[PDB]
């Protein structure tokens, strides 16, 4: 009953391979509230990883599950099938951006979610390769590690990851990657090591999480349409992060101007229940045979109704608006308070996915990962949850959820900037 | 409302990939009972895939999952703790095979506990290969498909599943694989395509699952773990569906008289709830890295609770001797109707995780697939749900959760019964 | 200039990694006479393993490259071509077995002849995967060292070999795999691990080389040539070491009554200068793009007329009947041996690739290497050269030249003889 | 006889894969000159692609030669070794750069050459993975090819070459790739794809051959150098083309101001005969296991001895100087036809290296391959054969042999002079 009598039981028990970024062990939440075993009170700004946009156990989506909860929680959809898997699907293949018929494959983990859209581009082009970009996060599994652009600690001394995953670019101005230099990167990947015939498909985050938050341009995303409709490559959107309306659209990719052909969702479509999923092309979707997808636990029923749910409520209680709304009151706030502090070299986000990044002295070349950890452990002294990003961790990330209330912005915004008064002298 | 009407909304809305074994809706469960849209009663031999050795809905279970739904959902472990995740894993460490210190892991699938054991095993040993063995099942990501023995379905039309997984033969006496044969195989391994040396791990279900239910003997398990400890391999277990008690024993490898290194665990361990883990040798486990392992939803705390009563409820209600006296009581059973039905040429089965293969004129060298796929169909028409197994599909097991009333054993073996004599008629 | 001297310079100058099966230092050589820098003569049974069937500076070969040594040695065939390259592929169209318009591609080395055949079978066939046997042995590149079914000590230490080789059993009764056997480990790899679908070639030895002098039976090639014909597979022939005549015909397939789709070819092609190549169905060979293949030594003018001069050699001292006469005066003798002594468990071979293979105590199940390198020892001491092979060192093969005189025979049989006598002292 | 003829017997002999590039059968050929079998005389600026320093049948190395052919032929070293072998090993020792102890393997072929320095730098590190650059070209075998930076047409159609083989940009101002780009390209790798305890080894060419000429300045070779004493990682200088006094020193890496830890040659270091090599340091060289290299005809006599003499050659007749000063003559040359015609963009090389880049009016994004080929048919035309290089074709190099008289040199830059004065007209 006390955070650090747990984390002694937690060495005990658990491989030091689980890092923990808060030496904290939560009793109970809700909406934007977390309280500790000790009793303690946090305002939690990271939703535990973009899972909780709709808050701690909204009482809609609570109370969804508890219905089902009395009808069944398991059958394995490919054994005895059930309703809310099927209207999840159908909701997806309408919601999911693309002008032509979609289907739905439902899963449970986001790298789930990423294989399976690998592995049907593969079924449905008959290639083997695929393409994923610098700082992108896939997921844990052997192949999404490989997909994953980052090594350590990710995959880090367990030898080589899975081969044919090759590595183009991801468009970055503010650290000198262009639009062509990312484009340029794809051919090179066809004239060099892969040609386009044995490319399955490319894989891109629309705004690159675990990354950055670094975002694409609809004009870049226009040219790597282009670029994959000329080669009958697969184009997979990993909205995982993105996706569930972080960015004031459902989708990153409907404020893109394209329509991916896979799409990979997860984290916040079930606002805090085990279910993930991927939507896309119906027909690149059946080019696998019957048998050839599943999972067992598979679109598990309580957490489909939870993400039915989810989906209601983002319409009833306007989210998308929210997101939006919420994102200009942070980058609004963070930039009063980058003011005064140089080493805040950079606001961005779409919608409520916002960061800042930190810099030595505002020197773009000079990641400050030493601030960026002192502030996030000042906010937690603070009563601040918050997490960090990017491949060089000094990416200060907002993850809120979206149905923050007005003084929590406010009173989330004031001990940032207390904690960066504080952090100079 | 119907099942057809609904059938036909799936072939809108899914991929045919994900096939479906029944062309039911399941509305409600409860135990071993299973109500369609329509209101039909099932009895369910197959557990959900044997997910539910506790039943749908166990009260207790459900209680405890109820009870956590006021708390929290979610939080992602790895950025702030909760107690449940923590409890469980204490509790593995003490409950898995192995007279020495063991830690745990949870993550969220079956699929995803095999691969964190492989990443834990290369961490480990500083190697990259492994070996798994013919008709094995461990999971549907590219490395867990390069893993299981069996392309078709699972693997089909995608190309070539991930490199440096070797093939062993699985000891199979009723099939003329001799235990020397498949040790054989194994050196046969080392001196053709990959020395010791390279070999991280050697992954083997204690007894077949998806592959017929084949059972390893103590006897060969023992000459695994020597030829493992022989070579620095560590000896992975994979117990995600002959675990949480299905063979009689919490874990089958209890029944071997030696211990794995790593186990994996999911399915029935947490009664019909989104839940997986890994336990092993302490050193083994803290081989990773901290960062090197986590998953958003891993140890999902509602999944968390659900499985701590799972295992109160094993202990309560003595489910493991009631798994064996379940498993002779079906065998006995299945056995006197063999007498009438020559085409039953194996009755088999360690606890409750029986089965009976089938062959055409009780011809060993002949699957009867057909006649397999016939019981099946007739059992459904007459209220009882089933699935076979087995590479040439012509196995037949039972996964009936062990919380079945004495009447239902009396009720599915008589159906099962019937369908033999009006499948012979 | 003694032949210590020479072995200490050499453990300054060269990697321990090229073995030396005899440290003596060759000063000259003649038909199957070699004479070391000390002036000491010993008759060659190993034919610098398999390359001098027509002897050591065959006269009439040594004229046809003294003649081309005047014109030209070398411009590279892609660059500008010339005729010795074009008539010797027009010639093994004809000699190839196959009764179907054949084309051939000439290059250098033996492993870059299987190199060849796979990319030509994967260019045909639209598929990456190949199949080879255990115990095989197909060149020394990583690819041909993935193909060969032998880690130790061809690619030990070096980590995994390219992945997407699968391995079948090649069939050899005497160690108790059967044909039945060996046609089942194919499809055991078609279920398992790779379809049919995806496999483009499998590579065979029509006699097993390094792997023990152990013969494809017809019966059992057949079925093999049914077995790709019904997939699309390509049946690859390594005939680099049973070819250019050492079993009785010019390529061993004659005598199997089928025709494999491509055939690689090296060795005594060229009665010992540098030349490898390819021959397959005209179709096949056709199927990789211009430019898709080459080499810049690929077809040296030297070593194409040295091969054209062979061939007629092989026509005009009739060398393939005195391959078959020679293999059963050295089986006679051998058998005349193995009388006196148990340990001679095995004596056979086609044509005039003969070996004999050592047990401990007749003992099948005992392989001995130590015995089997006290012979070869002893005959090098007794003037007499000779090589073993095997996957257990155990078989002694003998590869003199086809143009040994009768007195030769006999002198080297009387050799072994003397050494088992002795050895056994 | 007749081109025409002998092209029509080469379509239906021999596969279309292997390309032609000038439809002229040889005959005979002396120094620089080759004549065809219609009698016509040429002028070769190409060299058997820059086999040939030493000239087509230099005296000094034909008469080596025939003085072997009177010995023998061949042994296999690793069977019975010969002294032509050591002693060239033992002089590559001491001649290819780096100031420590070296051991050499011979082998045949340049992509063999490549092959086992990637398997020798692997046992050595005892890791898997490699890295090449962008344009590289390393030979034609499976590995060789997916190190070798261009997919069309070497690797064409036959599916992904083997994996763990990652891309780096090579250093090119002249397109917009600079030394900074070049290194950060690495640490790209290391971050995203493959840690740098995960690379056996940097494989480049201090000079690129068919990737158009391009030179790495000494400052950029000894960042790489840095780059890989850091990280434990073998440097591979493939000088298989920039070797045996192509650039003014017998070695490019010379005049690089810094090491390689393993370096291939082959092409000219023969003049004309099939071998190739491995040079490196000693420790790194015997960190394979004895019987874990060689190859059937590697080190073949008359090749060493022919070595041997080309050695003495360059020597005797002051050829790195005179490729030196031939270099100079040909860019002077060079440079005044470049000031009548703005389509060369660009003149360059090291030593005898030479050539030059054509661009469509002059812009460097517009590679010309129409103009370039026809320069070389031209070219060929008026009695001299060029070969064109670099991933767009735009690029004619000259590879004529270091021992070509002033006059020939003249009157090969006049014919180069009118072709592009008769490609305006
Ligand atoms: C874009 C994207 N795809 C895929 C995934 C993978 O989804 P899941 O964690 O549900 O497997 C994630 C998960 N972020 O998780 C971080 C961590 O574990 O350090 C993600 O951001
Ligand atoms: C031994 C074993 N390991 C691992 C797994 C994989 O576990 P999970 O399904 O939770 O990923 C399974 C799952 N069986 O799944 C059947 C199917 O989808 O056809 C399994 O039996
Ligand atoms: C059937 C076969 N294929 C292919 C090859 C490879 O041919 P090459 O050595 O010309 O590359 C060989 C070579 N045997 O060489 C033995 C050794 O080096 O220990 C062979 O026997
Ligand atoms: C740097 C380098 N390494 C390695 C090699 C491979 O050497 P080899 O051709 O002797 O195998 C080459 C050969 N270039 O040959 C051209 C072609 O066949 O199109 C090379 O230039």
């Amino acid at each position: 009953n006390s955070n650090k009598e747990l984390m002694q039981r937690r060495s005990q028990a658990i491989p030091r391979g689980v890092g923990q970024i808060h030496p904290i062990f939560a009793d109970r939440a809700e909406n934007c509230r977390v309280w500790d075993v000790e009793g303690r009170e946090y305002l939690d700004f990271a939703g535990g990883i973009a899972v909780l946009n709709t808050g701690h156990l909204h009482p809609k989506v609570v109370a969804a599950v508890e219905a089902q909860l009395k009808k069944l929680s398991h059958t394995c959809f490919q054994v005895l099938a059930y309703e809310p898997y099927l209207e999840l699907c159908e909701i997806m293949n309408q919601k999911v951006p693309g002008d032509f018929a979609k289907k739905t494959l439902l899963v449970t983990t986001g790298s789930e979610a990423v294989e399976n859209a690998v592995k049907i581009a593969r079924a449905a082009t008959k290639r083997s390769g695929t393409i994923a970009f610098s700082g992108a996060y896939h997921g844990r599994t052997h192949y999404t590690l490989a997909l994953t652009g980052k090594v350590n600690p990710y995959s880090a001394g367990m030898g080589l990851m899975p081969g044919h995953v090759y590595r183009a670019l991801y468009p970055c101005p503010l650290h000198g990657i262009s639009e062509d230099d990312a484009i340029a990167s794809i051919h090179r990947i066809f004239k060099n090591d892969a040609a386009p015939e044995d490319i399955a498909a490319i894989v891109i985050e629309p705004v690159q999480g675990e990354g950055g938050f670094y975002a694409s341009s609809p004009a870049f995303m226009q040219r790597l349409r282009a670029l994959c409709d000329e080669h009958g490559i697969m184009l997979i959107a990993d909205e995982v992060q993105s996706g569930a309306g972080r960015t004031g659209t459902l989708f990153a990719m409907e404020q893109m101007g394209v329509a991916p052909d896979l799409t990979t969702f997860a984290k916040s479509i079930a606002g805090g229940f085990p279910l993930a999923g991927v939507t896309g092309r119906a027909e690149v979707m059946d080019a696998v045979a019957p048998g050839g997808l599943g999972g067992t636990y598979a679109g598990n029923p309580i957490a489909c109704v939870a993400a039915l749910e989810v989906l209601k409520v983002f319409e009833q209680e306007n989210l998308l608006q929210k997101a939006n709304d919420l994102g200009q009151k942070l980058k609004d706030g963070l930039l009063a308070i980058a003011e005064k502090h140089p080493e805040i070299g950079d606001v961005r986000g779409l919608g409520a996915m916002i960061a800042i990044e930190l810099f030595e002295d505002g020197d773009h070349n000079k990641p400050d990962a030493k601030l960026t950890a002192e502030i996030v452990a000042r906010a937690r002294d603070k009563g601040l949850i918050l997490l960090s990003c990017g491949p060089y961790y000094n990416v200060l990330r907002i993850l809120v959820p979206l149905t923050i209330e007005d003084a929590q912005i406010r009173q989330g915004l004031e001990i940032i900037s207390q904690c960066f008064d504080e952090a100079k002298q």
